[PDB]
């Protein structure tokens, strides 16, 4: 009985990390085997280059950095498939959608070109989008400015038109506990039902 | 008056490096401004990871390594465009075609998926393919085995069907000097004529 692949996405400060941590804790307390992942995964050689870039400690050509972000997901694919196969549900704080939205927000980057490197990755069984007015997110590195966030948000909305994916909108303006309950109930349903079918491939 | 972007491709031991070095020497002796590049470019952080992989000193997931090879080309794009704009002809020992052929030779890698990361790179004005029987190449790292080379060669032949590119076949079985003369005359023609048009974009 495989685990579910659950991804959390949203603009900066929407609550992705808080809710990913609380979801894994709640699932494990409810007897599931669940583990947390995040992207970028800065622990690897590629992840370190990405961390330096985001910190503005290094400059990286925009296409090159986009491919590094996708390569950082592929290096974790053997682990992701192994865990899911063993019945472990994986809760992932950012995935390919952030990769596409952030590079897609730059000039002269088509959504098509941005998606390609990630075509074929493990397809999430559930993609939660934590919605929050950009203005509220500001009430709570590179790319941390309003104009850029608005362009990334537009890209996210284009990705949501993709009916091949199980997108669920979450009202992230509520309290940490209320948002968590919403996400937890959606997650329990996905673990049970979304798993009756084989793990899919993203964007193919 | 821009420089030309000239790429040399071919199976292992076809003479790519020898002929790239001799071509830059001959062009400069004939009054052109020409410089040598190669891929992978192992001097960069990405290049070092690629060098370790090819030496079998490290293992890298196949999709991740494919993207690293393409990212290693993009990091050199600002330099490539600057040099070409200044009138310097660039002679490049391997490029995106090797990237696609080598990963494409692995199981479950479509040519389409392999091409995408490199879509948009500076388009070569001339792509020389140094042909040599696989058997002769053997008379003269990872991927250095006959069965794999044959699969890469098949991939190269698929890439050659692309009429958007100025492919020129070179009989690499001749002496070093004879092959060089063939390549030099083709290169002089490209520098003169292929340059009257703006630098193109690969696979788009
Ligand atoms: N529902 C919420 N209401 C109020 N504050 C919250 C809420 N969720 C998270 N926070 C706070 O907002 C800040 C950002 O939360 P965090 O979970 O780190 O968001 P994030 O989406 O992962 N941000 P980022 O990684 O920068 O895009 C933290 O100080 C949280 O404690
Ligand atoms: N036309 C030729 N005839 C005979 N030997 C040659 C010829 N061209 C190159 N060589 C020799 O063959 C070996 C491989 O040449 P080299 O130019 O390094 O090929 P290459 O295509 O760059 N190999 P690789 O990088 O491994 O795919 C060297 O020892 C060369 O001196
Ligand atoms: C996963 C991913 C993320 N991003 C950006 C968005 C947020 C930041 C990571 O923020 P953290 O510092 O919170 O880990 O890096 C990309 O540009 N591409 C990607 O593929
Ligand atoms: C440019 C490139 C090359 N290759 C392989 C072929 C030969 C070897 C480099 O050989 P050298 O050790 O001679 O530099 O690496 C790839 O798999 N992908 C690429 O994108
Ligand atoms: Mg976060
Ligand atoms: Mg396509
Ligand atoms: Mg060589």
């Amino acid at each position: 009985r495989r685990g579910a692949l659950i991804v959390l996405e949203g603009v900066d400060r929407a609550g992705k990390s808080t809710q990913s941590r609380k979801l894994v804790e709640a699932l494990c307390a409810a007897g599931h085997r669940a583990e947390l992942l995040r992207f970028p995964e800065r622990s690897t050689e590629i992840g370190k280059l990405l961390s330096s870039y985001l910190q503005k400690k290094s400059d990286v050509e925009d296409h090159s950095v986009h491919l590094l972000f996708s390569a950082n997901r592929w290096e974790q694919v053997p682990l992701i498939k192994e865990k899911l196969s063993q019945g472990v549900t994986l809760v992932v704080d950012r995935y390919a959608f952030s990769g596409v939205a952030f590079t897609g927000a730059k000039e002269n980057f088509s959504l098509d070109w941005c998606k390609q490197p990630d075509v074929g990755l493990p397809k999430p069984d559930l993609v939660l989008f934590l919605q929050l007015q950009l203005a509220d997110a500001a009430k709570r590195e590179r790319y941390e400015n309003g104009a850029f966030q608005e362009r990334a948000l537009r890209c996210f909305h284009q990705l949501m038109k993709d009916t091949t994916l199980n997108w669920k909108m979450v009202d992230a303006s509520k309290s940490i506990e209320a948002v968590h309950e919403d996400i937890r109930v959606l997650s329990e349903d996905a673990i049970a039902t979304a798993t009756e079918k084989p793990l899919g491939e993203l964007w193919k």
